């Protein structure tokens, strides 16, 4: 966890991003007046002349932040495929204990939120991992682990002072659940918050509908897309 040199954050990217070493990577630090110690990459294909941005914490090398900025000319994989790819992407790269929250297709391309589970299963919202690949071949074009890694704390959670079952009456007579687990969001006001979270659907929409542990008012409520 110690500082790392402009040429150590070189090789976390070539790690990170699959190069295979014929890319020119420019590489620029944080100034004196930076609110926080980075190094910009700018990684440049020498055969096309895409150009990709990366950043890493100074500190630690962290994989902070990455954008391949290319548009994808066609789609030869599911969303689903793509789904998995990025769950496997995160595994192999020693962000584990992640759990998808959101997934939509756009522009050819997937995008996709994931977020921190802690030991019990409570899904801590504010700790967010954000992906976007290719539905061409599956590789990744986006990556931020920013809140994920500055958002992150060691939190003492509160016990609920309703009930699961008691929480489910809380929704509305037409939702018919299908999954339902502990999560931390932040309320309308950026406060955290524990609370019953619902994955169910209401007339063939699927919704996340988050119901607040202590008091059964609903917090959230979200269409999600398929």
């Amino acid at each position: 966890g110690r500082e790392v040199s402009e040429d150590v954050a070189k090789q976390v990217a070539r790690s990170f991003l699959n190069l295979k070493g014929n890319e020119q990577i420019h590489i620029v630090k944080s100034g004196k007046d930076a609110d926080y110690e980075v190094y910009s990459l700018t990684i440049t294909d020498p055969k096309t002349n895409q150009e990709t941005y990366m950043d890493i914490t100074q500190k630690g090398g962290y994989p902070l932040w990455v954008l391949e900025d290319r548009d994808i000319k066609k789609q030869n994989i599911s969303l689903n495929d793509a789904m998995n790819k990025a769950t496997k992407f995160l595994k192999d790269h020693r962000f584990e204990s992640l759990v998808m929250a959101e997934s939509a297709q756009y522009d050819n391309m997937g995008v996709f939120t994931f977020v921190e589970q802690t030991e019990s299963g409570v899904r801590i919202y504010p700790d967010s991992v954000k992906m976007k690949m290719s539905l061409e071949d599956g590789s990744v074009i986006g990556f931020s682990a920013k809140d994920f890694l500055l958002k992150h704390r060691t939190r003492d959670i509160p016990k609920p002072k309703i009930s699961k079952e008691q929480a489910k009456t809380k929704l509305n007579s037409n939702v018919k659940v299908m999954e339902e687990r502990l999560a931390i969001i932040t309320n309308d006001l950026n406060e955290e918050v524990l609370c019953y979270e619902f994955l169910g659907t209401i007339k063939n929409d699927t919704y996340r509908i988050f119901i607040n542990a202590d008091t059964g008012f609903e917090e959230k409520v979200e269409k999600l897309q398929n």
